[PDB]
């Protein structure tokens, strides 16, 4: 792992840390690990693409991040992972470049941790991707009011906050802080502590 390259969708782990990779293969996304919780990504005129390192199974930790996030158009920072039974992807955004992701999601309340205001949201994403195969699921949405790249995110408080607000988490798949994209250029240099 540590410096290789890649350019299509993988999942493993480097350096103590589950890592994952995913592009539908638009444009060009170059991955890479660095050391300890360290990953870099550089994209070009992408399709959909996500990235970062993290854990699997995530739990309910308060993770730090650091780094740099140099997006050119439409790109999120998140915490971003999955539930099942039920299925559910999952954001935590931190930033967004020129697109709000809530945009057409229903606003079901905020939830005040790590020097920050969230904005809750729901969807349902109806026969796309998933970490099962094409199907029909929700995502939740904490959108921090005041963007940032780099802080401690109490997973914990948006967890209780979704919970709160009548939203069913399932088993919890993989969690990372990943780097996403969708018809932008950009890098990202991004250190999970």
């Amino acid at each position: 792992g540590a410096g290789m390259e890649i350019t299509s969708s993988e999942t493993g782990t480097n350096n103590g840390y589950y890592y994952s990779f995913w592009t539908d293969g638009g444009g060009q996304v170059t991955y890479t690990n660095g050391p300890a919780g360290q990953y870099s990504v550089e994209w070009s005129n992408s399709g959909n693409f996500v990235a970062g390192k993290g854990w699997n199974p995530g739990s309910s930790q308060t993770i730090t991040y650091s780094g740099e996030w140099n997006p050119n158009g439409n790109s999120y920072l998140s915490v971003y992972g999955w539930t099942q039974n039920p299925l559910v992807e999952y954001y935590i955004v931190e930033s967004f470049s020129t697109y709000d992701p809530s945009t057409g999601a229903q606003e079901l309340g905020t939830v005040e941790t790590d020097d920050g205001t969230y904005k809750i949201y729901q969807t349902t994403r109806e026969n796309a991707p998933s970490i099962e195969g094409t199907a029909t699921f929700n995502q939740y949405w904490s959108v921090r009011t005041d963007h940032r790249v780099g802080g401690t995110v109490t997973t914990q408080n948006h967890f209780d906050a979704w919970k709160n607000a009548g939203l069913e988490m399932g088993t919890h798949n993989y969690m990372i802080v990943a780097t996403e994209g969708y018809q932008s250029s950009g890098s990202a240099s991004i250190t999970v502590q």
